């Protein structure tokens, strides 16, 4: 009873599969999913609660194939995943969090070129009554959300390129930490033991980069803002 029914009406018939609701959510978002884990039974049902299985001949007729994996994919994508009220709440809470974190990191308020705390984006989501879609990725719904937020919270998606030089003593620590932060481009070791790159980062993550650099090169790293990319 961990599995939930996903259901699709096709050609005057009902078809059901029994799936892990989180992995089904992942598939509808466009993530890669392990079908052996997704499916609780490798079967298409006419009625899963009664154990009435769909015949191979009916599947070929309606779906054009008898492959349970391909048919499960269609049912999940085109049909309805019957998650519980408590799964839905939990998924909604997790998705809203990811949206909030992504907006906070990938935008700046043009009233300092700085980023709103998560808490301010959260209140703004409440106040504009933004619909959160649990079966879409952040990336696929965030444009629409930011547009619903424009009236009461102004936000621009901005990136920056920032030239970095790390002196020879501090490379062992700094380089590896910068790759871990992400955004390293045009990296070049220098004959004197130093190393340079251009970091391409979400403008909301500037202050976080600058703190990382303080830590890992003890305030000896040199930087230069090359451009902001609106």
């Amino acid at each position: 009873d961990k599995a939930v029914i996903a259901r699709l009406r096709k050609g005057g018939e009902e078809f059901e599969v029994l799936v892990d609701p989180y992995l089904a959510r992942d598939l509808k978002e466009g993530k890669e999913v392990n079908f052996e884990d997704l499916l609780a039974a490798e079967e298409v049902f006419k009625d899963a609660k009664k154990g009435e299985r769909a015949s191979v001949d009916e599947l070929r007729k309606i779906f054009g194939t008898d492959d349970v994996f391909e048919i499960a994919r269609k049912i999940i994508l085109e049909g309805e995943v019957q998650i519980t009220a408590e799964q839905r709440r939990e998924m909604l809470e997790a998705k809203r969090k990811q949206i909030i974190n992504f907006i906070s990191r990938n935008t700046i308020d043009p009233r300092t070129n700085a980023p709103h705390p998560p808490s301010r984006i959260e209140r703004a989501l409440e106040e504009a009554k933004v619909h959160i879609d649990i079966f879409k990725s952040v990336e696929a719904q965030v444009k629409d959300i930011v547009k619903a937020l424009k009236p009461i919270l102004p936000l621009k998606f901005e990136e920056m390129e920032i030239a970095i030089k790390i002196p020879p003593e501090h490379t062992g620590r700094a380089i590896s930490a910068l790759y871990n932060f992400g955004g390293v481009t045009r990296e070049e070791w220098q004959r004197d033991g130093s190393w340079i790159c251009v970091m391409r980062i979400p403008s909301g993550m500037y202050g976080d980069l600058m703190d990382l650099l303080g830590k890992v090169a003890k305030g000896e790293a040199l930087t230069k803002v090359l451009r902001r990319i609106g």
